[PDB]
């Protein structure tokens, strides 16, 4: 497959219309995925399914400023099941990312680095087994 951690580039950052496909099998034990949308040293938007905080599944997502976390944005609908089979599709809107798992869609989230063009690096790290990652526009 791919070895995780894996990095994407994405040539010339994001751009409205982008769609970015992850797929993968999440590991039996899984604790955390992550993906990472960097612009240098800067995170600026952080995906985070957690399976066991407090003995709750949870996503968090936030922004990485200057080595600084800033609000978290959570979310409790948790899509990804220990062992199975995933699809993450993020779809980047002029004001948002939009996240689909397994074609339903989860959640967005405003962007708050503004310079799209500059965001162009995806971090993909976890438990996970990732079998293809890839662009396209739509
Ligand atoms: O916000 C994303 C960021 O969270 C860090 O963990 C936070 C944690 O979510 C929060 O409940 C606690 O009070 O502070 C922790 C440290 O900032 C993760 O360490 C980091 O990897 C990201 O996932």
């Amino acid at each position: 497959p791919l070895i995780v951690p894996y990095n994407l580039p994405l040539p010339g950052g994001v751009v409205p219309r982008m769609l970015i496909t992850i797929l993968g099998t999440v590991k039996p034990n899984a604790n955390r995925i992550a993906l990472d949308f960097q612009r240098g040293n800067d995170v600026a938007f952080h995906f985070n399914p957690r399976f066991n905080e407090n003995n709750r599944r949870v996503i968090v997502c936030n922004t990485k400023l200057d080595n600084n976390w800033g609000r978290e944005e959570r979310q409790s609908v948790f899509p990804f099941e220990s062992g199975k089979p995933f699809k993450i599709q993020v779809l980047v809107e002029p004001d948002h990312f939009k996240v689909a798992v397994n074609d339903a869609h989860l959640l967005q989230y405003n962007h708050r680095v503004k310079k799209l063009n500059e965001i162009s690096k995806l971090g993909i790290s976890g438990d996970i087994d990732l079998t293809s990652a890839s662009y396209t526009m739509i």
